[PDB]
């Protein structure tokens, strides 16, 4: 069984982003943030921990591209996730997604745009 | 800042059960504690025991009038009665659709709302 990875770039910078309907979060780890160059949007009020773990921040609305399109998200940033990024059910819902598994792609129910999930062999 | 799950109706052998959709699990775990409701206890291959119990390696779940063939490991203590997890997701060809608020079954067509708040487990 083949885990839901998409590809997808922030400020630029490719990832694959895990896709969980069953997180209520989406997270990106300090690493990817840093990588990413977008410490800059990393609001430190909303520090915490996490189930299970430093929570550093949260990012407001940044964008995260998939394809050609650049959808507004939030999310927050956590210590050594090891995974670079984490696409939970808040961003799921906020742009009205379907993870079709007939045709395998991730549809952005907002703009339209599909992108293929990744084949075993890209996965992280 | 920071710092509604989905589920489903579903039944199996004619026991109504809540099930969390999760596309992260890889693996459809229905608690110990549902297949003794559903009464099938009888269909827990024991072989497969890890807490893991067993595994069910064919079982039907119903989806409003489909009847979807399935398997599942089934995990003594685990708190909802069903998570269903990418293997079964994909082996039905599954949309989880947020837009129309769906989870659609691909080979059938049937299509199922995702639980308000208010009816969650």
């Amino acid at each position: 069984v083949t885990m839901l990875y998409i590809n997808c770039k922030v400020n630029g910078h490719p990832l694959k982003a895990f896709v969980d309907s069953g997180a209520q979060m989406t997270i990106m780890s300090q690493a990817c943030a840093e990588r990413c160059n977008i410490m800059r949007l990393v609001d430190r009020r909303w520090a915490g921990v996490a189930k299970g773990q430093r929570i550093i921040g949260r990012v407001h609305l940044a964008q995260i591209q998939i394809e050609g399109d650049f959808l507004q998200c939030s999310f927050s940033i956590l210590e050594d996730q090891p995974m670079d990024m984490l696409l939970g059910l808040d961003m799921l819902r906020r742009h009205q997604c379907s993870i079709d598994l007939k045709k395998n792609v991730l549809v952005i129910g907002t703009t339209g745009t599909q992108t293929y999930f990744l084949p075993e062999g890209e996965l992280p």
